[PDB]
């Protein structure tokens, strides 16, 4: 009935395995072929026959090149994705810089690449770690009819997001030094008065760098929020409301329920 929902009735334990339900197929992006971003790398569920399928582009850090997050690309687009994980055209460029990058990478796997037939261009996604996260809200500030955004453990000396219309799940590291949670991650939570349906996850005692490392919690809710939004598939609200207890590996959990 809902013609973007894919895969199996969901389970906790389907989200904390280290694949979906989707083989998985992958392409490189060369910095020679590409202007607007740096290049990088295209994961795409290998089968057809289901129908098309959302996409997310995906921003590294500051300092930092696409293999700080690669283990996204596998694990997202194996639920069903088409994931384009960027290089950024310089290590040291800005937040506002990978907003830029982020929306060029989608313009080009929807317009130009050679996977553009499986994507639906209509249902695209933005995410992004540390100023890759703070880029993710400049992008969605920017491209209103993103279906969904994600900031991990963002940083951003922008700190209020008005502009934003796309639900947006920022995840953030409860003893994070770089971008410390008080001052990045929970000033732009407050300040997204516009979002249609936004959270808050807070990871318990988790540093800057918890994305650099395959995080069952974190996939969890990242591919909860990408299903619930990206493909209106509300089979994925059970993990999002009543949101979880603020126990365990979670911190802090905030919420917008009912989506």
């Amino acid at each position: 009935a809902n013609p973007y929902q894919r895969g199996p009735d969901p389970t906790e334990s389907l989200l904390r395995a280290a694949r979906g339900p989707f083989a998985v197929s992958e392409q490189s992006v060369s910095r020679l072929s590409v202007s607007g971003f740096g290049g990088g790398r295209i994961y795409y569920p290998t089968t057809t026959s289901q129908g098309t399928f959302g996409a997310i582009a995906i921003s590294p850090g500051f300092t930092a090149s696409w293999s700080s997050l690669a283990w996204l690309g596998p694990r997202l687009a194996s639920h069903g994705f088409v994931v384009i994980g960027i290089e950024t055209n310089t290590r040291l460029d800005q937040p506002d810089s990978r907003g830029r990058q982020l929306l060029a990478a989608l313009d080009y796997l929807t317009q130009r690449s050679s996977v553009r037939n499986r994507v639906d261009a209509s249902r695209l996604a933005v995410a992004g770690h540390s100023m890759g996260g703070g880029g993710t809200l400049e992008a969605a500030k920017s491209r209103t009819s993103l279906k969904a955004a994600i900031p991990i453990a963002p940083w951003n000396l922008d700190k209020t997001w008005p502009e934003v219309r796309t639900p947006t799940l920022i995840i953030g590291g409860e003893l994070d030094s770089i971008a410390p949670v008080a001052t990045h991650s929970i000033p732009f939570y407050n300040s997204l008065t516009n979002a249609r349906e936004k959270a808050y996850l807070e990871l318990n005692n988790a540093s800057h760098f918890f994305p650099q490392f395959s995080n069952d919690t974190m996939a969890k809710f990242m591919i909860s929020w990408m299903k619930r939004f990206i493909d209106d598939d509300t089979r994925y609200d059970q993990f999002l409301c009543p949101p979880p207890r603020a126990i365990g590996d979670i911190s802090d959990y905030r919420d917008t329920c009912p989506h």
